[PDB]
């Protein structure tokens, strides 16, 4: 009951990814945001990274977890950002896609 989650935000080279982080109050953290394997982008879990951007609820930390590994056709209108907003009701700017490298920028799992 004491796990705080939050919208998180980190600048990559090309783009901005947006993620999804629960901090346990011992100071360990999950997150989740789409990554790839290989050409198929997915719903994954990712080592901690980026900046706190806005608080959020609990519930949506279980939203994002239900669709673990769950595929993601990853576009200019269909990205992080979209992941994030669809689950928290926030919106973010559509700074979520890398026009150079499209799913190349996901991080490889």
């Amino acid at each position: 009951p004491d796990d705080r989650v939050y919208i998180v935000r980190a600048q990559r080279p090309t783009y901005v990814h947006w993620a999804i982080r629960k901090v346990a109050p011992d100071g360990s953290a999950k997150q989740i945001s789409l990554s790839r394997s290989g050409i198929q982008a997915l719903v994954a879990l990712e080592p901690p990274e980026g900046e706190p951007y806005m608080e959020i609820l609990p519930s949506h930390w279980t939203l994002a977890e239900l669709q673990l590994g769950n595929k993601w056709e990853y576009s200019a209108t269909n990205n992080c950002t979209h992941f994030v907003s669809s689950i928290t009701g926030e919106s973010l700017p559509n700074t979520g896609f890398s026009m150079a490298l499209g799913i190349g920028a996901l991080t490889a799992i």
